[PDB]
C-alpha cells in the first residue's frame, strides 16, 4: 500500500497473510480475507504457482511475534474455472482456499462480511485498502499492516479513455487514482473494505495496478467485484 498509514491491531480482523515456503522460511506474497472459519478468499493469480502455502490470521507485524497469530496450512485451492493466467484484464481473478483446520475467532480473527449479490457502489463511495504490500513502486513490503482511504470510481468513469478504458470490465471495481494512495505488489488478493449502511463489507479482492507504477494518477487500483461471485462462492463452500 502506497501512501497509507499503519492500522490498529484490531481494525481489520478478517485480513490474512498468504505465505509460501521459501527454503526453510516463509515469505508473504499476498493478502486475503477470512470468510469462514476454514475458508479464505483471495486472488487467483496469487495461487497460480505450485508452491506450498500457509495462512496467517491475527497477524500485524510480519517480522515480529505479536502473540495473536494462528498459523494454518492450506488443504485445497479452488480457482475460478474461467481464470486465465495470461489475461488478468479478462477478469475472474478470485480463488477460495480451504484451510487444513478451522481457526478460533476472537478480537483479532473475525470473518469478513460479503455484500449481497449484484451490489454496485455509487461513485466515490468510502472504502479502505489494507495490506503488507510495497509502500512504494519498486520498494519493499511493509512490516506492519497498512491502510489507505481509497474511494470508488464507477465503471462508467473507470472504463473511459481517460482512465483504464476497455481494460476494465463490469466485473471489477476501481478505487483511488489520486496519484498518492494505492495498492501495490503484495496487496493482491487482499480486501477493499467499503462502508455500506453503517457496516464495512468486503467489496473487492485486489487484482492489479498499472505496469508503469502503483500510485499513478487516473489509474486506480483494480479489484475483482466480489458481489459478482456470491453464487459461485456459496456453491463452492457448500459442495467442497
Ligand atoms: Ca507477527
Amino acid at each position: 500500500v502506497v501512501g497509507g498509514t499503519e492500522a490498529q491491531r484490531n481494525s481489520w480482523p478478517s485480513q490474512i497473510s498468504l505465505q509460501y515456503r521459501s527454503g526453510s522460511s516463509w515469505a508473504h506474497t499476498c493478502g486475503g480475507t477470512l470468510i469462514r472459519q476454514n475458508w479464505v478468499m483471495t486472488a487467483a493469480h496469487c495461487v497460480d504457482r505450485e508452491l506450498t502455502f500457509r495462512v496467517v490470521v491475527g497477524e500485524h507485524n510480519l517480522n515480529q511475534n505479536n502473540g495473536t497469530e494462528q498459523y494454518v496450512g492450506v488443504q485445497k485451492i479452488v480457482v475460478h474455472p474461467y481464470w486465465n493466467t495470461d489475461d488478468v484484464a479478462a477478469g475472474y481473478d478470485i480463488a477460495l482456499l480451504r484451510l487444513a483446520q478451522s481457526v478460533t475467532l476472537n478480537s483479532y480473527v473475525q470473518l469478513g462480511v460479503l455484500p449481497r449479490a449484484g451490489t454496485i457502489l455509487a461513485n466515490n463511495s468510502p472504502c479502505y485498502i489494507t495490506g503488507w504490500g510495497l509502500t512504494r513502486t519498486n520498494g519493499q513490503l511493509a512490516q506492519t499492516l497498512q491502510q489507505a482511504y481509497l474511494p470508488t470510481v464507477d465503471y462508467a468513469i473507470c472504463s473511459s479513455s481517460s482512465y483504464w478504458g476497455s481494460t476494465v470490465k463490469n466485473s471489477m471495481v476501481c478505487a483511488g487514482g489520486d496519484g498518492v494512495r494505492s495498492g501495490c505488489q503484495g496487496d493482491s488478493g487482499g480486501p477493499l473494505h467499503c462502508l455500506v449502511n453503517g457496516q464495512y463489507a468486503v467489496h473487492g479482492v485486489t487484482s492489479f495496478v498499472s505496469r508503469l507504477g502503483c500510485n499513478v494518477t487516473r489509474k486506480p487500483t483494480v479489484f475483482t467485484r466480489v458481489s459478482a461471485y456470491i453464487s459461485w462462492i456459496n456453491n463452492v463452500i457448500a459442495s467442497n
